[PDB]
């Protein structure tokens, strides 16, 4: 209940644009948390992108955790069909769906929910044994192949309190049912700017942290007085190494924002 800050790192693999090492991820980390000991951190791993291979993903979050920041981890959920066609009540059964690629047939929702997903989640865990925080369900919740009954959402959201496990959202299709069911939750930036606000705040305070990208004292102000208890702040850049500039600068700004609050406060 007690206001917490967050520091957001985006970690992607290098691409011919930014991303970073796992050296220069492990070098980022260790002076983010250097410049502010007493602030949390986020790692935003798998988020023109390189692609990390397992055991780079392993190292990575193998020193976050070891830091104490928390991680939230991409899914990526295979959701077409395992691309040899299908021809039969199959097809009645695979919904059609035209995306970058052409035409695509979405798995059976029945067989994805029931086997596919717990047994990705079950690969994710012991790729990761207990070191994952939240879990991106892009593909599943926010996807062109599936209208997920609020029955289909609870046992989704049932799949990953199992293995303690919070979701980081795109949308507010299914907010409320996610704090119903008691699941820690992470607000993208630019959701609501792209309707759910106070009320939740003032009912979860402890299930939300909403991710706000830095730009002034009314970043804070405004997340403070809609009723923000967590807030993952997010700073400027692309690869890691200069999201480690704007987060050095970001901290000292962010020290004197919080000062000046408290003074009107007081």
């Amino acid at each position: 209940e007690p206001a917490k800050i967050y520091i957001n790192l985006g970690v992607q693999a290098p691409g011919p644009f930014g991303g970073g090492t796992p050296e220069e991820v492990a070098a980022t980390l260790d002076r983010v948390k250097a410049a502010a000991p007493g602030i949390g951190i986020i790692v935003d791993l798998d988020e023109g992108a390189g692609r990390y291979t397992l055991a780079e993903e392993q190292a990575i979050v193998d020193h976050a955790k070891a830091l104490g920041a928390e991680i939230c981890y991409h899914l990526n959920l295979t959701v077409f069909l395992p691309t040899d066609p299908v021809s039969e009540e199959e097809r009645a059964a695979a919904k059609p769906v035209w995306t970058w690629t052409g035409l695509h047939h979405c798995i059976p929702k029945e067989k994805l929910l029931e086997t596919l997903l717990p047994q990705k989640l079950d690969e994710l865990e012991a790729a990761f044994p207990g070191k994952l925080d939240y879990v991106y369900l892009d593909r599943l919740f926010d996807g062109r192949c599936y209208d997920l009954t609020d029955e289909e959402v609870r046992y989704v959201l049932d799949l990953i309190k199992e293995r303690g496990l919070g979701i980081k959202i795109e949308s507010t299709k299914y907010l409320d049912t996610i704090l119903e069911s008691g699941v820690k939750v992470l607000v993208d930036e630019a959701v609501s700017e792209k309707v759910l606000d106070p009320k939740l705040f003032e009912k979860y305070p402890d299930l939300i942290t909403v991710e706000v990208l830095y730009e002034s004292i009314e970043t804070i102000e405004r997340a403070l007085a809609a009723g923000v208890r967590n807030i993952a702040i997010h700073f400027g850049g692309y690869g890691v190494v200069s999201q480690l500039d704007e987060i050095l600068d970001g901290v000292r700004a962010i020290t004197e924002n919080i000062l000046a609050l408290a003074s009107a406060g007081s």
